[PDB]
């Protein structure tokens, strides 16, 4: 079992950083955006390959901060980059999902109720912070609009997908307080930008909503 | 497969005909919500043990109407004795929960569109329907208005637990039309009945909240 986790560990940073080193060389052009979409699958794919052989928390613990790592390095890279706008969203989008399915897959064996908290708190965090670089880029409202609608759905789906396995309050309190934190925080960065302020409206209104149906969900737990 | 499925309904079957009588015969007191929750265990549970083993989908789809019919037919014999009204919501309520849970297990083997389809609006219909008799009785507001409240909440995980598992826009109308009309039966029911505005407004909000989150997340494939 070891072995084998080292074995994904090596690789999975072997050609994260060969794809950053690609990514760093090309110079420009929308071969960038086709780069970062199939870097993004393949590092996916290749790091999900690795949950179904682990056995223990520390090795499952170490592989989803791994990935998380690598994904948040290419989409980092891709920002240095100019870029279309909506080629820019697609990407951040695409790996943000991507991220999301990982960390919903590697929860599933997670036994320990702390661990469980823990590895979910962290990848909420971690797609909050990947569409705050985002929003610090998008040139236009719509753009700026669709993918905060994304940040919310997938947020919401992440966050009722780990309390369908908590189990004790000390989680279920934790999972509400950061839910409504990073709610607060995607909603407080986009309404910063400039975007028409009806559908800012809508948007912060869905936002809203989600929270309390999760707060609802939650307390019938 | 074939011998275990027919075992399976055999003793399904003789256990419902059994609590059936004895539902039947009993004449007094909380004894009643006793015999009621300690029997919808058993038929659940036994089909849930069922479920665990393979089948083809039309044994599968039979084996899902069975235990549909008879945790209703328990249902309906306990609506026809007297009862305290917090014990009959519970018993009432924790009792379609358990269909729930069953549906969700039956439909993570489902390999087509017409079994998950069909598996789904009929449980959809049948959870609705319960809910119709036990409104039908209600004593008072209170205690209405906190089971209609779970009437939307335990359609809703039954509602996206089918949607992330379908994958066509043909199948994703099956749940959106369902839902809409789920939805608004709970609410017409509900508007019908003696309780308070204050709660009232609550309820037919939570119907406005719930089938809109629906109506994004389904879209979103």
């Amino acid at each position: 079992p070891e072995a084998a986790a080292e074995l994904a560990l090596a690789t999975i940073e072997a050609i994260t950083e060969l794809f950053v080193d690609a990514l760093e060389i090309i110079r420009s052009g929308e071969v960038a955006s086709r780069l970062a979409k199939s870097g993004i699958e393949v590092i996916a794919e290749l790091a999900e390959a690795a949950i179904e052989h682990i056995d223990d928390p520390e090795q499952l613990k170490k592989i989803v901060k791994k990935a998380a790592e690598a994904i948040k390095k290419i989409v980092e890279e891709l920002i240095k980059k100019d870029v279309e706008d909506e080629l820019l969203a697609e990407v951040t989008s695409e790996g943000n999902r991507k991220l999301s399915r990982i960390t919903s897959k590697a929860l599933t064996k997670i036994k320990d109720e702390k661990a469980a908290a823990e590895l979910t708190i962290e990848a909420i965090e971690a797609i909050t912070e990947n569409f705050l670089l985002a929003l610090e880029r998008i040139k236009d409202g719509e753009v700026a609009a669709k993918l905060a609608e994304d940040g919310l759905l997938e947020i919401y789906r992440l966050a009722v997908s780990g309390i369908e396995h908590i189990d004790n309050p000390e989680e279920l309190e934790k999972i509400v307080k950061k839910t409504e934190e990073a709610v607060e925080r995607i909603v407080e960065a986009l309404e910063k930008k400039d975007v028409e302020p009806e559908l800012k409206e809508e948007v912060e209104e869905l936002g809203k909503k989600l929270v309390e149906i999760v707060r609802k969900l939650a307390e019938r737990k």
